[PDB]
């Protein structure tokens, strides 16, 4: 891989907290971390109301306004913010050339589950309240984003509403119990995501409720009817069986998957694009499946 991954887990692994974060220090540290990768100047956000739930459209020069991405950041339900992922979002919107919907979904443990899942089949609905074809339309989101996306998929189709022409996934997070062989074994390989702050926040979304709740952890959920699916995932991270896992269990259920495992990446590396030259492979992929699947 490039040494531009080597700076990045070296850094990573130098900062990490030598005690458990806070839920207002994570989401404060995220905050700040997100302030290193600058918007470009050319990069249009608006903000919007989604049917009750805030957002922002984050449009290029380039996007076709036909064409959106309802986009579900990730932060283990606990974290994010519309801020923290913009970037992330405008890189997509360069890549397939369309419009992204970043919503500001409600977070644990103030807002346990499942009010995220609420909030993004309603940014969904409103989505084609206000004219979206389905058809140019796709969810896609990372970790927590990337499990609320499944979720939000099963939420809609079990409520007999139109799914999209595709949806996408980057280092999902779909069992809220973390008994994933990698998690095991490849524990350490990722300077992000261990097990006990991953479990943490599984119970901050969870409170209370069994770990094995289909639209919390869609690795228990139904997922015949899903559209296409691209799984993007990085060989160095404790989620990886996440997504070998969504995989497996998505195309038993005749969804038409697309597992992409990128060796030696690290969690969500896509949110690196700027520095990170795998980062923007990725990304420029995410917009060529995309693309494929609206035409
Ligand atoms: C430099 O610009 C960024 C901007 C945002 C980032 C966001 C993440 C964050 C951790 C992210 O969204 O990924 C997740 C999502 C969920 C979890 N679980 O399961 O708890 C763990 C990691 C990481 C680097 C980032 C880098």
């Amino acid at each position: 891989a490039s040494e531009a991954l080597t700076m990045i887990v070296n850094l990573l692994r130098s900062q990490r907290p030598l005690q458990e974060p806070t839920v207002e220090q994570m989401r404060a540290g995220l905050e700040a971390m997100a302030q290193m990768s600058p918007l470009p100047a050319d990069v249009e956000l608006t903000t919007v109301d989604a049917g009750g739930v805030p957002g922002a459209w984050v449009r290029v020069p380039e996007s076709d306004p036909d064409r959106v991405v309802l986009y579900l950041h990730g932060g283990g339900y606990v974290i994010g913010s519309i801020r923290t992922h913009r970037d992330l979002a405008q890189r997509i919107a360069r890549a397939a050339r369309c419009r992204v919907l970043l919503i500001d979904y409600r977070l644990a443990p103030e807002h346990p589950h499942p009010a995220a899942v609420e909030d993004s089949t309603r940014a969904y609905r409103w989505l084609l309240e206000t004219g979206s074809d389905p058809k140019r339309m796709a969810i896609a989101g990372d970790a927590a984003g990337g499990g609320l996306t499944v979720a939000t998929l099963v939420a809609l189709r079990d409520a007999g509403v139109p799914l999209p022409a595709a949806a996408v996934c980057l280092s999902p997070w779909v069992d809220l119990e973390g008994i994933g062989e990698s998690m095991t074994t490849k524990a350490a390989v990722d300077p992000m995501v261990q097990r006990e702050p991953l479990l943490r926040m599984a119970s901050m979304y969870l409170a209370g409720q069994d770990p094995r709740t289909p639209l919390a952890a869609p690795l228990y959920a139904d997922l015949r009817g899903l559209p296409p699916l691209l799984i993007q995932v990085g060989t160095a991270e404790t989620l990886l069986d996440d997504s070998v896992r969504l995989a497996e269990r998505a195309r038993a259920a005749g969804v038409q998957v697309t597992l992409e495992p990128w060796e030696d990446m690290i969690h969500v590396w896509q949110a690196f694009a700027a520095m990170l030259p795998e980062g923007q492979q990725a990304i420029e992929r995410i917009g060529e499946f995309l693309r494929q699947h609206w035409q």
